[PDB]
């Protein structure tokens, strides 16, 4: 009955960003958010300088009419000096410090040439071509704000200022465990009704990725002390504490009453497919969420909503969780009113090079499969019902926790 | 002069993929490929279990009429291995064990109570509900092939199988360095026509990022000799030597000399925009990349020569580097016939929902700028002038190292 949309802002809306700090060498900064504002120590650049290559010249000698001589020249780190001969043009190259008093600059290109002078064609605008001294950047300046989650793109800029290390927000620590009689380990046979733990690695490996620390007490033993113990301990060393499954997310049992017990949580019943359950509170010192058993529902309930959180959480100022875009269908689908439908599909180029999804097979929760296959979901609007080939549909691309990048 | 493309398959035609292997548990393995096939040690489901929350059934019970009693049930972890006499049945979670003999299963919704047990509302055909063993996975089946790069997708269905690690091949080694007297790290005093070094930063982020072993070697001095151990070094412990800036890229001077008299290295010229010049050749153990100076040059070079480069040499099987798509530019772009340019780019969506690329602003490679206010590439195609509003292009999305 409740819809993601209302289950998100419901979480995000109460989640109070970290704010401790430690402050590293750019190199390990990657992804990492910022602190506090960046400083630019120095203007970028650091004099006026040319556009183009071509000829710094003064607008005295332009009407003047009389073509005008190359006297002499400046490039890189290689200034000009030795006043200016009135009169004359200076062939001066892209980069390169303009001579002092210069009013504009104009690519040879436009102007063909001579032996003795060198003529202009158009009338050029005052300040033309001037690269000026901090156009770029100015020192004292803002060039990454509060929040700036730190990739290549910024990253290099700061080097470029001569800083060493930025003030970035603390790890988010997540603390995971699973728990229930049917879990087993590698290694161990497979009792009865038995299968192995795999949401618990699945939780683990994308919150590596996100860049959190993960801190991993295994399977609790299935028994309510166990159980009290592992949720005292999570919550003493996490901000958030994730059950990969076993605790319960609705369904009574000595799960729910520990839960019920240690914290403030809620049971929601999302509108989506796969998934459906979901649990969600505040513990002592922490935050609690609990997926559904089922791999897929876990997953995708992880996915689009823990992941959001944790970003939130980061002091991330941005909106991470891909954007989705509309493409047509190459593929019948199946979607039922009444449910929002993350089904998975495959991002490719037609025979024109224009997008289209196609479906990775059954959508059935009973199977990982469509992860691998799938570079995307379809999301398939909540009131919607079949879709026919050649609609119109949403589509939201996977990203790196599941390949590629 | 020489085309991306044509540069491309050069490079990537001679390199071998790594073949030296580790094995690691699962939890370590996020984006190493694989080294030998996954091969399924049980089926999979592993017993014929319910698909559904309700009970198991017999047809030859629900056919007789009258409602049935409840013997027992099967739970998660719990299988029922009772009696389970006749006209009766047995309640059933999801994913729970079918009972032996059970022949069809029912939906907790298609079910009434009663005083004298349970009620099947509506129809139930054999075998209905029932997930069999092995319908997704067989036992002895290759469920992942060598080369697969190793994601959240492919990992927790091999801890399905209850296995703990797998062989995965080695990250590849990059040893990284620059050089030349103009070249300042952070804290120092900016001299004259110098600068603080960022072509390096840039590039020992991507490659870790890109899960590669990076080696630092920091500004190697203006010194022919300091630069020669550098190299003897750098090939030592690498697969790949990458030159963020400093060596020459086709430039008479001492670095020129040096890399010549070391190894078999090409100085190509590319016709592409930004960048231009690219050293590239073998060296007496690894392979040598020449970036240009300037950043955004180094930048989109090492991006699109070297990071396909590093793919190809991980063992990786797919073809790691987006695939590009077409669009519509909604703004009007400046473009020089004879380069392919790489220009940067802002995707949206329109008010009717459907992409757009936009361009980040002055294309020029006197600003670094643009791989942040972008998220992509518009890749204008070599012979291409300038494109007008509402034209089609190509546009490549940015990934992971540029957020």
């Amino acid at each position: 009955l409740m819809s993601l949309d209302t289950a998100l802002n419901e979480m995000l809306s109460r989640v109070t960003p970290l704010t401790a700090q430690e402050t590293l060498p750019l190199v390990q900064c990657f992804g990492r958010i910022l602190a506090s504002d960046v400083v630019s120590p120095l203007d970028v650049p650091g004099f006026d300088n040319s556009a183009m290559d071509g000829y710094a010249v003064r607008l005295a000698d332009i009407a003047s009419g009389q073509p005008l001589p190359v006297a002499g020249k400046s490039f890189a780190g290689q200034p000009y000096h030795g006043e200016w001969p009135a009169g004359t043009c200076i062939r001066i190259m892209t980069g390169a410090p303009v001579p002092e008093g210069c009013e504009a600059v104009v690519m040879q290109e436009q102007t063909e040439q001579m032996d003795n002078g060198v003529r202009f064609t158009a009338e050029v605008r005052s300040g033309q071509n001037i690269r000026r001294r901090g156009e770029d950047i100015s020192a004292g300046a803002v060039v990454f704000p509060a929040g700036t989650r730190l990739t290549t793109a910024e990253l290099p800029v700061i080097a470029s200022l001569g800083i060493a290390e930025v003030p970035v927000i603390r790890k988010v620590r997540v603390a995971l465990f699973s728990t229930g009689d049917e879990l087993q380990l590698p290694g161990q046979p497979l009792g009865d009704g038995q299968i192995y733990d795999t949401n618990r690695l699945a939780v683990h490996l994308m919150l590596e990725q996100l860049g959190c620390e993960v801190i991993n007490l295994g399977i609790i033993r299935a028994d309510p002390h166990a159980l009290r113990a592992a949720f005292i301990e999570a919550d003493s060393q996490a901000d958030v504490v994730i059950s990969s499954g076993g605790v319960s997310v609705g369904e009574a049992d000595y799960t729910k009453t520990i839960l019920e017990e240690l914290g403030e949580i809620a049971f929601w019943k999302l509108a989506i497919k796969p998934g459906k359950p979901f649990a969600f509170g505040k513990l002592s010192n922490s935050w609690f969420c609990g997926l559904p058993g089922n791999p897929v529902s876990a997953t995708l309930t992880f996915y689009q909503l823990v992941q959001p959180l944790l970003a939130k959480l980061s002091g991330n100022t941005a909106s991470g969780l891909p954007a989705r875009q509309r493409v047509r269908t190459a593929s019948r689908l199946k979607k039922t009113p009444g449910r929002l439908d993350f089904q998975r599909g495959v991002l490719q180029r037609n025979a024109d090079g224009e997008l289209e999804v196609t479906t990775t097979g059954h959508q059935g929760s009973h199977i990982f499969s469509s992860f691998s296959l799938g570079n995307c979901f379809i999301v398939l609007e909540r009131d919607r019902g079949n879709v026919e080939v050649g609609e119109w549909v949403e589509v939201e691309p996977f990203n790196a926790l599941f390949g590629g990048l």
